[PDB]
């Protein structure tokens, strides 16, 4: 009926990584010395906060369970888990953070060719992961992390689910970012995920601006049902709005098809100061000894 997924679950001893400091509140910097060869590989380990709750650790072995089972260039991939006291997932360290976080931190240095990049490889990722029957149900500017300033990864699969559409029952949900069909019937497709792509676009053609600032999220499927949108950012030239505002559609297949917005970006990327208008564009640029980054540490398939 489907496919098999073989994927590998790596079942790594708390030995073998020595976590470094801490990055989020809990995230750790690490290193991961697969045991028995002479590599160490910079990691983030994530750790289950109660480890008490029996709910909490349904939520990070599904997350695992989907991080397990993809491997993509812009997608992050599951190095593998730690079953201790709390449970560790061990991921690839992405050292620039979030691309949110990124963008408004740099937003004086970053220049048209990086956005549209961005916008291809986060296009290139979603395309993947619809290929993988995977629908995401939470793509937005902080669940997009910064391996390099030149290379970004979709992460935080969360809410990810398999598959048809999927209707889901309520929760704590991200309004700002989903279609009509999500917040009025819970219905979410990979059509859904090009809206979320389109307010993803948004965000980082404003720098990090949050969308629909200050409307309170009740309001929000009411303002969309009446037909407004976020407004086009100063930068965009209405050629890449455009391409916003079809991701904004309330038909959702009249919205464009990831491999599609691969194709638009890329072509706006051979000419980016033709699509995004930037006040000084022109002019910006962006022991170890063993260390491997994981994109380079590969096991038999
Ligand atoms: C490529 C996998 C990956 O997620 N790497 C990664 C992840 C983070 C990260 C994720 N979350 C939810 C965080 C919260 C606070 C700080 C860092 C977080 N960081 C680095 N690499």
């Amino acid at each position: 009926g489907e496919a098999p997924n073989q994927a590998l679950l790596r079942i790594l001893k708390e030995t073998e990584f020595k976590k470094i400091k801490v990055l989020g509140s809990t995230v750790y910097k690490g290193l991961w010395i697969p045991e028995g060869e002479k590599v160490k590989i910079p990691v983030a380990i994530k750790e289950l906060r109660e480890a008490t709750s029996p709910k909490a650790n349904k939520e990070i072995l599904d997350e695992a369970y989907v991080m397990a089972s993809v491997d993509n260039p812009h997608v992050c991939r599951l190095l593998g888990i730690c079953l201790t006291s709390t449970v560790q997932l061990i991921m690839q360290l992405m050292p620039f953070g979030s691309l949110l976080d990124y963008v408004r931190e740099h937003k004086d240095n970053i220049g048209s060719q990086y956005l549209l990049n961005w916008c291809v490889q986060i296009a290139k990722g979603m395309n993947y992961l619809e290929d993988r029957r995977l629908v995401h149900r939470d793509l937005a500017a902080r669940n997009v992390l910064v391996k390099t300033p030149q290379h970004v990864k979709i992460t935080d699969f969360g809410r990810a689910k398999l598959l048809a559409e999927y209707h889901a029952e309520g929760g704590k949900v991200p309004i700002k970012w989903m279609a009509l069909e999500s917040i009025l019937h819970r219905i979410y497709t990979h059509q859904s995920d090009v809206w979320s792509y389109g307010v993803t676009v948004w965000e980082l053609m404003t720098f990090g601006s949050k969308p629909y600032d200050g409307i309170p999220a009740s309001e929000i499927s009411s303002i969309l049902e009446k037909g407004e949108r976020l407004p086009q950012p100063p930068i965009c030239t209405i050629d890449v709005y455009m391409i916003m505002v079809k991701c904004w559609m309330i038909d959702a297949d009249s919205r464009p098809k990831f491999r599609e917005l691969i194709i638009e970006f890329s072509k706006m990327a051979r000419d980016p100061q033709r699509y995004l208008v930037i006040q000084g564009d022109e002019r910006m640029h962006l022991d170890m000894d063993d260390v491997v980054d994981a994109d380079e540490y590969l096991i038999p398939q």
